[PDB]
């Protein structure tokens, strides 16, 4: 029980201290370590538990039962006489960088989980390498070291999504009083994309700094796993060489897909390619029906674009779809058009781009719906948004023993080990986990806590809270209606509704009756909350708190005991009553 | 136990029906009744634990131990062949109908809470009647049905906040590629009340609708309780008589004090007058440092207006000092002026409002600083902000036997419950309780579903979660960290706090470091939450979800486990690791 727990810390932490807060000896060997600027894990026994259970189990390494006692990579070093006679003789330093391998910890991709999983592990003494590397688009696109959300995903998005809500800032501030001519109002794209990438690079060189100031080795380099401890980099003069670690963590994510059809990869572009763009789209097509291609067509609409999007079946496919649907009909409502029921078959070229001039080309976009009908128009540019991928070398995966999945991600326990069993992976690449930023985040601290400081704690994946940033955004936690409906039955489901407006669009004239909210209640479980769904404004900002509760098993009761803020759209969730088996109009 | 529930819940209730859901007798009664549009609660023995307990109980009241049983203002009046037998008669209307007072409710005052209670107790066939009557300011002013929060509070306040915030979107527009001169763009102050007020009046318009529907009588007299079931009521013609009434629900609200100097209530006003001032305020100097205080002056600076607010001691006393310091910090460093520790000694008038014009006047006001030194100064408008009072008639509510405090409020039980058996409370009038409009309408609906529908459940007055509307926002929920430590110890209280920067904040070059957040816990209680603090945009939308999670016993493990919405504010709820006793810096 606790010995395992030993064992399995012991063996796998770099530099770790075992200690009791009340102990002038470990105060003696943290100062020489602090002095030293060796940084290492610390496990104060009085603080556990099984402290005492822990401090005899140590003999069976160390031959005593006293604090402190020092060990490096699995070796018991000494006590505090013996740290200060490595001190005093000028012999620890090579004793706490003895290692049979380059690194403690290897990190092959530097985007979220990578970044975070790499920090955190230096902090405990591991010896730490970041690789990361940006193989460019089809026509050529790269960007500085952060990863997707950083540089071509979450971060550009939100941004231009705010420059696309400012404008219904400017009509707004109208009725509020403000007097301004909105017939001499325009955007500039190009000034926009200038300052959302100066932010890109202030992170890009945010993350360089922060590995350097934790002393990790940031290789821009592309990694390859050619054996359980052997990693072989390819520098970008293409320099081949080989390091080693003890442990690694896998964390290259995904890039975009595009469809098999003539012209796709040569005239459309991705998600990749949209957030540096140096010229406005202009008349857009967007294909596929994510979060990504709503988002982006939904900000390119409020920036004056002229945007269709193209949808072979429903929206936001695995969201709740009731909520899509409303989510679609404001897009629809508010400038988006939608070529509903209707897939491409091939882009053929009109206009080559003119870089010199910064303008589009133009494209002439060939498809059919589902009665067999037929789709022909020109667009200027075509976004391709149809999923994104692994780009995993299965045969080397395979060859080193890592098992993937049928959709080539990583078959991972509940503490990220891979087939491998000194190999994780974390992030977008481990199978069957929510594909978001800050679940990439927690995985990879919580990882490196457990492989260096002693930890416990697994990343619990369960209800968690996501956002999509469409012009009127959908904020959710937790099940939605019909996977509730699914797995319990419809006589055990109850759902309370209501529509709201918010007090800001009440002089600003906009609509009644499109904003709504839902819980989803498990009635043989104390009206549990299943799930939980908002449509309108700063929707993240309202359903953050919410998954606080849901984790914490909140029911119906909960959110009716609690008292509302005014004037607020959130409050709303605390005074729901009309239930849709009730038939009641939610207005 | 339950028969002491029972004896209760017969006697209060006006018109009830004790039934089972399946039940085809009950289906008879509950048709007729319907049918006869008489309205009624509904008790469903098979759905409470004790309901075979209750359905012997009743025996006491009816001699019968069967379902439907159907009661009226304290008597049984029969099984379904009798009320049946009253239906085919034309006997029914008059036996539901009969009282021995006019009405089974009265609510004095037609605010947030009065409002609430009277429509929810008519929901229940109790004859209610609702009093409202707007007694003019100084200068005149009067409004419509709705209270203080619809017509010069929480409405008009957050509409003119938002109109104030718009003045920074138009600055940050700019930076995210918008065209627009901002050297021509201007306020135009009526252009903006005259928004205000017409949703104003769409609320006013809108309670009454609401009364008339839920055939409540709604009186536009001024109402006084003479003995425990006696109101005199005044009219606008001045015509004075009596009403009667079972239950009496004093829901009468507060108005703003003024200090006892000369001139103030001849030439000042207060945010009574504020939310129609038929004229822009102009040079303004604002008297208070309440939450009132600082929103009006906050607001009026973001308009335009030179602002001053005078502080005779701290900022929003009883609220966290340290976010009331970072809360005033910004308003100074955003155009708001602050005479500290100084208070007025009189109002002199240099010119008279000119109404036909529309402009303001002129004033002179004096004042001194506590080293005895002198204020001297001319503003336009001076606007007071030192507090409300309840107005209730000390000695006409001591001969009707209602206690009242030190400060004028009423004392009341856990359920609402005056000093006179049959009178309750609710509201900014209740003594000790937070006086918010979401705790009236609780309070009054909570009461009215106990007094007519059998209900036991109490208002939770703890914890209950507040923002302030300054421009930049504060959200609170739960201790102060002074009242944490007062409580608890030093010893037993810790503080993660964070920095943050809205993403938003990047592209428009806002301020890094002064949006912050901290969470204050018990050390002892498995790290207990027992106050969440947050000072940046959109502060009550971020803080509402948390409120439920802290009335549920959220520990700090409860908000590290759950995943962050990213890019969100509130996401930084879910990753603080700095704390104050650590000393490091939260930047
Ligand atoms: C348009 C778009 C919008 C999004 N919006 C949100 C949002 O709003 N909120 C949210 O939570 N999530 C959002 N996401 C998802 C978020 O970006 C991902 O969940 C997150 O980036 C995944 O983190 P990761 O560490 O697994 O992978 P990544 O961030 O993709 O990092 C992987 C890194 O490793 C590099 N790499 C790949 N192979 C190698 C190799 N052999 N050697 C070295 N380096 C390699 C990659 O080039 C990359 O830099 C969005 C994604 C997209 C595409
Ligand atoms: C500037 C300001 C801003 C505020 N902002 C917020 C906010 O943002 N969020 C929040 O939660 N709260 C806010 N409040 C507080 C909120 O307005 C009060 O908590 C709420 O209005 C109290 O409701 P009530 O029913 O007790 O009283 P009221 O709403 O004041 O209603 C009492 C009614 O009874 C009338 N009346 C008085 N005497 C009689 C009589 N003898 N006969 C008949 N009628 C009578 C009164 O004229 C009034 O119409 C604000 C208050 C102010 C002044």
């Amino acid at each position: 029980g606790t010995s395992q727990w030993l064992r399995k810390t012991v063996d796998s932490a770099a530099v770790i201290l075992f200690s009791k807060t009340t102990c002038p000896y470990c105060k003696k060997v943290k100062d020489v370590l602090a002095e030293a600027k060796i940084k290492h894990a610390t496990i104060e026994l009085d603080q556990l538990s099984n402290g005492s259970a822990i401090q005899k189990c140590l003999a069976s390494f160390s031959k005593i039962e006293t604090v402190p006692q020092m060990f490096v990579r699995g070796k018991f070093i000494g006590d505090s006489q013996t740290v200060l006679k490595y001190y005093s003789n000028d012999e620890l330093a090579g004793i706490v960088n003895e290692s049979k391998y380059d690194y403690d910890l290897i990190v092959i991709g530097g985007g979220s989980g990578g970044l975070a999983a790499g920090k955190e592990a230096a902090k405990y003494g591991a010896k730490t390498a970041v690789l990361d590397y940006v193989e460019p688009t089809p026509i050529g696109t790269t960007w500085g070291l952060g990863g997707t959300c950083v540089n071509v995903g979450c971060i550009p998005k939100k941004l231009m999504h705010q420059a696309g809500l400012l404008s219904h800032a400017l009509e707004d501030a109208e009725h509020f009083g403000w007097s301004l001519d909105r017939s001499k109002i325009s955007h500039n794209w190009s000034t926009m994309v200038e300052g959302v990438q100066s932010h890109i690079g202030s992170l890009n060189w945010g993350y360089k700094v922060a590995l350097r100031d934790n002393q990790v080795t940031y290789l821009n380099a592309k990694g390859r796993l050619i054996s359980p401890h052997e990693v072989q980099i390819t520098d970008k003069n293409q320099k081949v060489s080989t390091i080693t670690g003890n442990k690694i963590i896998l964390a290259t994510g995904e890039r975009p897909k595009y469809p098999e059809i003539p012209g796709a990869v040569e005239y459309g572009i991705t998600s990749d390619d949209l957030f540096s763009l140096p010229y406005f789209p202009g008349k857009t097509l967007v294909i596929g029906a994510s979060y990504v291609a709503l988002e982006c067509a939904g900000f390119l609409a409020s920036l004056g674009g002229d945007v269709t999007v193209m949808v072979r079946s429903i929206l936001l496919r695995g969201f709740d779809q009731q909520m899509a649907e409303k989510v679609g009909d404001y897009m629809e409502n508010h400038g988006v058009k939608f070529a509903k029921l209707c897939v491409p078959d091939e882009i053929k070229q009109l206009k080559v781009v003119d870089t010199e001039n910064n303008k589009p080309g133009l494209l002439l976009v060939k498809g059919h719906y589902t009665d067999g009908k037929k789709f022909e128009e020109e667009f200027e540019t075509v976004i391709f948004a149809v999923g994104r991928e692994p780009q995993l070398s299965k045969v080397l995966c395979e060859t080193v023993g890592v098992k993937l999945d049928k959709n080539g991600r990583v078959v991972c326990t509940d503490d990220e080990q891979t087939t491998v069993s000194n190999v994780y992976a974390i992030g977008d690449i481990n199978a069957g986990k929510p594909q978001l930023t800050p679940v990439a985040i927690q995985a990879g601290r919580y990882l490196a806590r457990r492989l260096f400081a002693g930890a416990t704690e697994l990343t619990d994946y369960s209800n968690v809270a996501t956002t999509v940033f469409t012009p009127l955004e959908y904020g959710a936690c937790g099940l939605s209606e019909e996977d509730a409906i699914e797995k319990y039955g419809d006589k055990d489901i109850e759902v309370y509704h209501s529509n709201f407006k918010p007090l800001e669009w009440t002089v600003a004239h906009r609509e009644d009756n499109v904003c709504y909210m839902k819980l989803v209640c498990r009635k043989s479980d104390n009206m549990r909350v299943l799930g939980l769904h908002v449509l309108g404004p700063n929707a993240g900002e309202i359903t953050q708190g919410y998954a606080v509760a849901i984790k914490m098993g909140a029911t119906k009761a909960d959110f009716d005991r609690t008292i509302g803020i005014h004037p607020t759209c959130s409050e709303t969730f605390t005074t729901l009553h009309v239930t849709k088996k009730s038939g009641v109009s939610p207005i």
